[PDB]
């Protein structure tokens, strides 16, 4: 678990990957924007994310890849996860507070992690 | 469109998502090992990708996110895009052959872009 940590402080952009009706959307964030709180739960925060709350409002499931090639994984240099969790846009409590640094922040995207599996 | 061509040359993980029977399938690969040619190509090796080959059999209709924060974009400081286009697995053919220095390269991963927006 601990090599999910070390991936977040380093540089890297994150990939979210949301089902709507017209095929799958696809939106960034930075590793290091991320904020990670107990009960498994990844808190993205939210400045356009329009398509992509759209796509959750409807559809809670989400995937989401993320990495560093400085952190040492499977077969030696370099690390990527691909998560599979669950999507909700939250306006209050402690998953907004933690990306309320971003003051351009509408919302926070939070992903309650059902399964991580590395990649590289 | 020349801003495009300096971020495939620049360090960055592309995040390409397809779309399965059971929502949405992403996978990664590095902007440096990406090749372009012309129609619009964007060449991808491929080690694994077999979710991703089995959702393409189905449906050709990819996305694609890649960008780099040392190319400057629309704000400034960073740039990313937003790319939409079809996908094929091709084992032979000029497409293959652009990425055959991957000696672990089973197929090629063309992608035909359709349409190139910038996220950032
Ligand atoms: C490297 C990178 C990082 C980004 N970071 C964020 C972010 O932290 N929060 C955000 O709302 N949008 C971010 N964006 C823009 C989103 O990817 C997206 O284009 C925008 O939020 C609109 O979302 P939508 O297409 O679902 O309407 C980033 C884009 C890039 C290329
Ligand atoms: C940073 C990064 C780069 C990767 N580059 C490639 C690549 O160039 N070609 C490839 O087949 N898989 C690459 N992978 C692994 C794929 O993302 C994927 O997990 C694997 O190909 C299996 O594909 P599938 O889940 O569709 O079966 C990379 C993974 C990471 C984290």
């Amino acid at each position: 678990p601990g090599t999910f940590f070390e991936v977040l402080k380093n540089e890297g952009v994150v990939a979210i990957a949301t089902q709507g009706e017209d095929g799958p959307h696809l939106v960034n964030t930075y590793n290091s924007y991320l904020k990670v709180l107990d009960g498994n739960r990844i808190v993205v925060p939210v400045g356009g994310m329009h398509k992509t709350e759209a796509n959750v409002a409807r559809d809670e499931r989400v995937l989401m890849t993320l990495g560093s090639r400085k952190v040492a994984g499977r077969n030696g240099p370099g690390t990527g996860f691909l998560i599979r969790g669950s999507a909700a846009f939250r306006t209050d409590g402690p998953e907004f507070e933690a990306i309320a640094r971003f003051k351009w922040a509408r919302a926070a995207l939070v992903i309650t992690v059902v399964s991580a599996e590395q990649t590289l």
